């Protein structure tokens, strides 16, 4: 009752920067660490677990996620952002695109 | 890329009443409809899909829940919050508990 917690990562595409969106639902948000070795994302982080549980399919506890950057980005450029339970963290690309709209 | 949505549930007994949690990060608040049909419990709502995905293993759009009550709740009981991520629905127990402290 309350599984091992790895929640779910996307990349996005955004033009200059590299997004990475995990779902963090519930986080104890002073537990949180990032931390980029070359081309890793390391996150890191805790929720608790639920008290008096009748049924669970919810996950608990501590994560570890250790992420290969799509894409090479620039060093020391990641800023992180938590809102409604997701965690933005934002990198500038190596390579920037531009989106070409019409 | 970007799965059909099936939002994690647990059921607290939270004594006098009977607590739903549910693991909806990123919804759209003006989506979420919940409605109690004697004994179970229907949580609908939705979530925009990430746009220009690279790499996707978070699930996205409208996620459909018919949930049965592990305990009988008092009728028209039900009292719905949404913080960090997590939709908590609280329903008063028809026979209450209460928790005896050591």
């Amino acid at each position: 009752q309350g599984g091992p917690w790895t929640p779910a990562a996307d990349w996005r595409d955004a033009g200059t920067h590299l997004d990475l969106l995990l779902d963090v639902p519930g986080v104890d948000a002073g537990t949180l660490a990032l931390a980029e070795d070359g081309g890793q994302l390391t996150v890191s982080g805790e929720r608790p677990g639920t008290e008096h549980l009748l049924r669970s399919e919810r996950p608990s506890g501590r994560f570890v996620r250790e992420l290969a950057f799509p894409e090479p980005v620039r060093p020391a450029s990641g800023v992180a952002s938590l809102a409604g339970g997701v965690l933005t963290v934002r990198f500038e690309k190596l390579r920037p695109t531009i989106d070409v709209t019409a």
